[PDB]
């Protein structure tokens, strides 16, 4: 099983998995997230056939080593999972962003107005698909 750790991140998770059953991949990828969820992204989300529920838990050291990739939704997390990170891990650690190819954003932005909850997963949508495009590829590059 290839082990994705999203750190908006229930969103993120949320989606993943529904794009991995999508494409049948359900028996390789399995998603966590860290570091209840937002009644009204749990609504949102599930009119768009994501179901959102995850237990908020914190990232702990051991994630960076049982994890194949983490994901992180902003710049700040970015670096701040970075500098958290142990040597030899820290090439997981990836931007959700960086794998959008048709919405031209930076960050996942935090969700404030709610056409900002749709934003989120629209921004969502188009990151995990392409996530797993290359996730099957081979090794995540960047």
């Amino acid at each position: 099983s290839m082990k994705l750790l999203f750190v908006r991140s229930p969103a993120a998770e949320a989606v993943m998995k529904k794009v991995i059953q999508n494409h049948h991949l359900t028996e390789k990828y399995i998603c966590d997230s860290a570091g209840q969820a937002d009644s009204r992204m749990r609504k949102v989300g599930k009119s768009r056939g994501y179901q959102v529920d995850s237990i908020s838990r914190p990232v702990v050291s051991s994630d960076f080593k049982n994890f194949d990739y983490i994901f992180a939704m902003d710049n700040d997390n970015y670096y701040e999972l970075l500098d958290r990170c142990p040597e030899q891990y820290k090439q997981k650690i990836f931007k959700m962003v960086d794998f959008c190819t048709t919405i031209k954003t930076t960050e996942v932005p935090d969700p404030y107005g709610e056409k900002g909850f749709h934003r989120v997963i629209d921004i969502l949508e188009d990151a995990c698909e392409n996530l797993i495009i290359k996730l099957e590829e081979g090794k995540l590059i960047n």
